[PDB]
């Protein structure tokens, strides 16, 4: 018997509880694909995760679907969007608001929401580009956190 | 009503405390690559995880390096090894004992240990096949959970 194993005995009851709660909200393994993270935003925002692959993310009770980006303010300063961006992708992203999650570690610090118009400045640009470069795709253009803090609504 | 959120806030301090525990043992994110699972193995077992290189996965305080393998008994039933198996990789293997972590969900279920002599059976079989196949790298052969249980010393 030692210090840590006592910490595992002590803490584990709650961890199993956190996982149970994660299953109810559709997340099998909190220790895998940032499940332990995606859940905070879900619980914090009353949203529901959509299966599929990597198209539309969450959806509320009203059925309004959402796009959902996450960032670790300790490591990055812009959100990923799509490594292969063309006018079809952009055509889809301009129909649903995006939920931006800002984590510092595994802990959530803030959450903003940009409406389709609030990202328009980026859509019309990434599109005018796709043409100029000669029908060439953009490799994961990034939206600056500064941009989202100044344009979106802070939900958390 | 805010049923589940209030719950999240209730469980989080222990989750955070659990994350701190993991960092001490060189795991930056519990919600990544089974961060919260490998920890159970490290605390119960007392092993230290070796960085990306150094081949072997863990070591103890005595300096004994080990090969650490894990599986979700819910999903798979045989531990993977190496996708490019060959006499050189096998040579790497014969040198150290293997720790076998059997997970059932986000929680360990049992932990076993094999001495090279115990995997001797599988190494020879592979080496021979690598050759009789005209020098071909065996694609990730596996070890049945039934074997490690019949032949290994249960540490947990
Ligand atoms: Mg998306
Ligand atoms: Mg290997």
């Amino acid at each position: 018997s030692h210090p840590d194993l006592n910490k595992l005995l002590e803490l584990w009851p709650h961890i199993q509880e956190y996982q149970d709660l994660a299953l109810k909200h559709g997340i099998n393994d909190i220790f895998q694909d940032n499940g332990g993270k995606l859940l905070q935003v879900l619980l914090i925002t009353g949203l529901t995760v959509l299966p599929g692959r990597e198209g539309n993310d969450a959806v509320d009770n009203a059925g309004q679907e959402y796009e959902l980006k996450s960032i670790n303010i300790d490591l990055t300063k812009g959100f990923s969007t799509h490594h292969h961006m063309n006018p079809v992708i952009i055509a889809k992203y301009r129909q649903v608001p995006w939920i931006f999650a800002i984590y510092r570690g595994i802990a959530i610090e803030a959450i903003y929401r940009l409406e389709p118009k609030d990202l328009e400045f980026y859509y019309d640009k990434w599109e005018r580009k796709w043409y100029s470069d000669g029908h060439k795709d953009i490799n994961n253009p990034k939206i600056p956190v500064k941009y989202v803090m100044e344009h979106g609504t802070k939900i958390y």
